Parts: C-alpha cells; structure tokens; sequence
C-alpha cells in the first residue's frame, strides 16, 4: 500500500517524500513484486532507495549483489546508520563474523532484512548451501543487482561475475529481481535484460536524461570566422540572464588537450572574460587554486580539460568533441544543475573529429593489446560515432541524447538548437558540408 511504503520511507530513511516521482513508481513496482524491475538513475538520484525500501517493507529478505567490496560496505554502513537490519557477506568478513551472519540467516525469520553480497563469493561453493536454504524457505523476498551495466560488455565497466548472476537469477526464481545502473545505453539495457535472465515483464524506470533547463547547440568552428570570439559572446550571454543580475553564476569550458587548454584559458582571459585552466599540466597548487576560483565567483567562466560540481552552472562549452557521447553528456550535466536555464555548446571541427577519432583508434588498439575485449573495443568507437552523429543531426539534440540513452525522445517546445530556428542549424550543416 502507498501509505505503508510512505510511512516506512519516513521511519527508515527519514525521507518525508520521494526525491523523484519516477523513483517512487519504481519503488511501488518493486514492492508490488508482480514483475521484475530495472532502474537507470544517475548517482545521487536516489536509485538506492528504490531497492532499499522494498527490502525494508518486504516480508522476507532482499539479496543485493554489488561488484565492489567497498560499495557493499558503503551501502551496508549507510543502512546501519538508519538502524536497518543489514548484513554484508563478503570475503572481507571474518570466519567467525561470517558464521554469525549465516546463523542469523538460518533462523526461521532471518535477522538481516537486507543481505549484501559480493558476486564472486556468491558463486563460491561455501555460500551455495546458504543460498539454496534461503531459496527453499521462500525467505528471499527480492534480489537486487546493483551496477547492472557491468553484465554488458558494451557498458563502460564490465564484470564477468555479472554475466554469472544470470544463474543467480535463475535460482531463487520466486523472488522478483531489481537491476540497477547509473547509465545504460539501449544496447546495455538489452544486455542486462538478456544476461540477468530477468522476467519477461520489466519496467525500465530510467529517469529521462532530458532536462528542460538545458540548451544543447553544436556550433561549427569552421563556419565561424573567429570561434574564440563566439565563445566569448556565448559566455557573456550565458553568465547573465537578468540585466539587473548582470554577470552571475559560473560556466565551464572543456579542452581535448591539456597543454593547449592553458593557451585557451589565457586567450579567453585576454578576450575580456577572466578564466583559468584546469588540467594535469598545471601544477597541483594552481589546479586547486583554479578549482576554488571556479567554486567561487572570482572567475566568471573556468576552463578545464576533458577530465574534471557546482550548485548552479550558467553553461558548459566544449571546444572539442568529447571522447565519448556519454562522456559529453556527463560533462554537460554540470550545466543547469540549478533550476535556472543553462546553455551547453559543442564546437565541432572536421580536423578535431579526425584527431579525436585517431585518439579513439589508439585507445581501441591499446584495448586489443591489453584488454582483449572486442565488444568493448567496438563500444568505445560506437560511443564516439554516436557523439559525432549527434553532432551532425538536423534534429532535436535532446532527442538524440535520449536515443543514445534510450529514453523516449523529448520534445523541446523551445530552448533547443534544432527545435528553434531549425533551418539555421541546417544551414550551418550545409556550410559544414561545403567546407568539407
Ligand atoms: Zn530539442
């Protein structure tokens, strides 16, 4: 019941109301138990609560399998801080403590409401008697697979144990299963659905990556005579939306190369807008100084490399195409963190695209040399291809981002490069074709 889950959420996690409505629906679906559940919510979006609360309110016990020992310990400690009866069965646990946890499990009603487990030892022969004892007694109310993307090779991070967890789902079938992930491409979604042996009916419960307060546009460097002047104008316009407000908030600028990024920062400083460079090339003390300046209002817009949060960000500009489409989305997510509208820009270049594709080729060659994973090797270049295709698409850029993440394509009434003055973006694309 809705009232029961509401009261349980307030009593356990001290949460008066769910942070998101979609996560509330996901929690309803999981506690219902009629069908398996999937969730793709970004870190810090309450994805944990979706699987924690049903376990709290479940008549049995919920097994939560997570790839890292540290992650398991962090979740268990977080729930213990909430006075929740949780256990952590892992190799890190001692023999006596492990036996005590097993004794707790063997009780008629297991003392540990939520049992976290590391997948590698979950396949261990020692755990299997406990696992099938749990299965026979029908005490396993739910199963949870955190970091579900690890099962898919196409995912950024992969775990073969997560391929095995299809077997664990085959076991304990009576218990509904909840797969959880931070970001999941539709390829990743299908890999998770087929590998974990999840039930035929599943609710994806993925938060729409689209944010109404975002403005995605991809200007062409070759099209603009002085792209640095264009970035100066974009920074000036985005820093202030209210004439009385004037310059406010702060933006971010991303660089493909650390060394050229310092030159970029100094020449934007001379442009009239003060900025600082953040990259490995810069000394650590200076890196911290520029980070602090960005966190404060001292620097209107900061300049950083591809590698790195603020309460409110005015804009996130990408002087060069990001290494991966998901990487570009993550970097642009910093923009529009607050409710105030924010603008995200990407400065394409055919030469820059060739350079980035060469970098991706070197990366995939290194993967083949060491990783030896053809699927992920093709996945990286597929992400780069998706980013570029998003770049040269005479369509809603939010729609393309949603397609890459697989969520239903948003429709931007306004505030999107294509959704307003689309013909202008198409003319820019035609000029790009004319140039190359
Ligand atoms: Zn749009």
């Amino acid at each position: 019941p809705e009232r029961r889950v509401r009261s349980t959420l307030k009593k356990v996690f001290g949460f008066d109301s769910f942070k998101t409505p979609l996560q509330e629906s996901a929690t309803m679906a999981v506690v219902k138990g009629n069908k398996d559940v999937f969730v793709c919510m970004p870190t810090g979006a309450g994805k944990s609560l979706c699987y924690q609360l049903p376990a709290l309110l479940a008549k049995g016990i919920t097994i939560v399998v997570s790839p890292l020992i540290a992650l398991i310990q962090d979740q268990v400690d977080h729930l213990l801080t909430l006075k929740v009866r949780v256990s952590s069965l892992n190799s890190k646990l001692s023999a006596q403590e492990r036996k005590e946890l097993l004794a707790d499990l063997e009780r008629e009603k297991p003392q540990t409401k939520i049992l976290y487990i590391t997948p590698e030892m979950a396949a261990s022969s020692s755990f299997q008697p406990t696992l099938n004892s749990l299965v026979s007694r029908h005490l396993l109310s739910y199963l949870v697979v955190d970091e579900a993307h690890c099962v898919s090779q196409w995912g950024h991070d992969f775990r073969p144990d997560y391929l095995r967890l299809g077997a664990l789902r085959s076991r304990l079938g009576h218990a509904p299963c909840v797969a959880l992930t931070a970001t999941a491409t539709p390829q990743v979604q299908e890999d998770v659905f087929a590998a974990l042996h999840l039930k035929k009916p599943v609710a994806i419960f993925k938060t729409p990556c689209f944010r109404a307060n975002l403005f995605y546009d991809v200007q062409f460097k070759e099209l603009i005579s002085d792209p640095y002047g264009n970035l100066k104008d974009f920074c000036l316009k985005a820093l202030g939306q209210e004439a009385d407000k004037g310059l406010s908030g702060c933006g971010i600028v991303y660089c493909r190369t650390r060394e050229a990024c310092e030159q970029l920062a100094i020449e934007l400083s001379c442009r009239g807008v003060n900025a600082k460079a953040y990259h490995a090339g810069l000394k650590a003390s200076e890196r911290t100084l520029v980070q602090n300046d960005w966190m404060e209002e001292k620097v209107p817009v900061i300049v950083a490399t591809i590698s790195f949060d603020k309460a409110n960000v005015r804009f996130v500009a990408h002087w060069n195409i990001a290494k991966s489409m998901a990487g570009y989305y993550q970097e642009s997510g910093r923009a529009g963190r607050d409710g105030k509208p924010s603008w995200c820009r990407l400065y394409y270049s055919r030469n820059d695209r060739d350079q980035v594709s060469f970098l991706i080729r070197k990366e995939v060659a290194k993967l083949q040399e060491k990783r030896g994973n053809k699927a992920s090797d093709k996945a990286t270049i597929m992400a780069f291809d998706a980013l570029v295709t998003f770049c040269e698409e005479l369509g809603c850029r939010h729609a393309a981002i949603a397609k890459y993440f697989g969520d239903a394509l948003p429709a931007c009434a306004k505030g999107c490069d294509h959704c307003q003055n689309p013909t202008a973006v198409r003319r820019r694309l035609e000029a790009l074709e004319r140039s190359s």
